[PDB]
DNA sequence: TCATGTCAAGGCCGATTATTTTTTCCCCAAAATCGCCGGTTTAAAATTCCCCAGAAGG
């Protein structure tokens, strides 16, 4: 739930930003939001950043 | 058909490979210990030879 993608629930529905949505149906993806306060349910991604920053950005200098 | 947690690393265990040390086996030579047989010595037991008494036979 971030405001570029969202702008709150309105009462329980979700209110798209008008530029994100126009953005979504020209690439024609369409956009879903997990839950506020429930991370669980987009575990790849996060198990994936744990992945880069404790193997890739841990020691690399630059 | 919605929404819905997932992946990597670390630790431990087992198996395999490599290195080092210890123990055993086989063969030969020398020394020591043990075993068997024979001979010698000691102790105990057996047999035969002379005179006194008793019993039996003619």
């Amino acid at each position: 739930n971030m405001k570029t993608v969202t702008d709150g629930r309105e009462q329980g529905v979700v209110k798209w930003n008008q530029r994100f949505s126009e953005f979504a149906s020209y690439y024609g993806f369409i956009p879903k939001v997990c839950r506020p306060y429930r991370a669980q349910t987009k575990g790849k991604v996060e198990r994936a950043i744990q992945y880069i920053m404790d193997h890739f950005y841990v020691g690399t200098a630059f």
